[PDB]
RNA sequence: AAAAAAAAAAAAAAAAAAAAAAAAAAAAAAAAAAAAAAAAAUUUUUUUUUUUUUUUUUUUUUUUUUUUUUUUUUUUUUUUU
């Protein structure tokens, strides 16, 4: 399934959210790149056990609802590049990161803070997932002290 | 039955000024590409024309030695016409 350039922004709170992807057991790869998505409603990735790849790049996603990815235990490649993601919380990207093979969320305004990327930095340091251009296109945007700094070059020993 | 003033809801149509977006086209600025082309700085091949060194074949010329003939001017001596 591909939904590139289809402006699904407003389709996902007024008038009742659309419960798309209902019972798509055999769905392999879902692609909603550059659809202007702004907010992900809860309970939309359920029952997608056999899903393999997710591509949600070229969008504006900052509100990462907890437990959005629960049945995505078979995810092989997560694409979130060129988005507005600020924090990477464990409860959102946990199950998809259990057996992920490749990851791509470059060109994002990352927040180099203990509340945002500590879990992400620890996972990156403790995984073998293929992340292209990890040291180049993963610079943080805030605060000023950590602005323009590599994501991997962040010490999490002072926050736990 | 009908017409009107203040107070309250409003549904539809015709227009507009804004905000959040999204495809499409057209402009530029950077990373690459495939090429038909262009030089320049390092190797060397083939061919033509010519220089120098060296080894030898043919022809010609000079000199020295040896030798065979056509001519010889001499004959010391020998028998004589």
């Amino acid at each position: 399934l591909d939904f590139q350039h289809n402006n699904l922004a407003r389709l996902w709170n007024p008038g009742g959210p659309v419960n798309f992807l209902k019972g798509l057991s055999h769905l392999h790869i879902l692609n909603l790149e550059s659809n202007g998505l702004d907010e992900i409603p809860v309970g939309v990735f359920k029952n997608l056990f056999e899903l393999k790849s997710i591509n949600l790049g070229l969008n504006n996603l900052n509100k990462l609802e907890p437990f959005i990815f629960d049945d995505q235990t078979s995810l092989r490649s997560l694409n979130l590049q060129k988005n507005l993601i600020t924090s990477v919380e464990k409860d959102v990207f946990g199950p998809p990161f259990q057996n992920l093979n490749s990851l791509d969320m470059r060109f994002n305004p990352f927040d180099c803070t203990c509340e945002s990327i500590s879990w992400f930095v620890n996972w990156i340091n403790q995984t073998h997932t293929n992340i292209s251009e990890l040291s180049t296109h993963y610079l943080c945007n805030t605060p000023h002290h950590y602005y323009g700094f590599p994501l991997k070059l962040f010490d999490t020993s002072s926050c736990k």
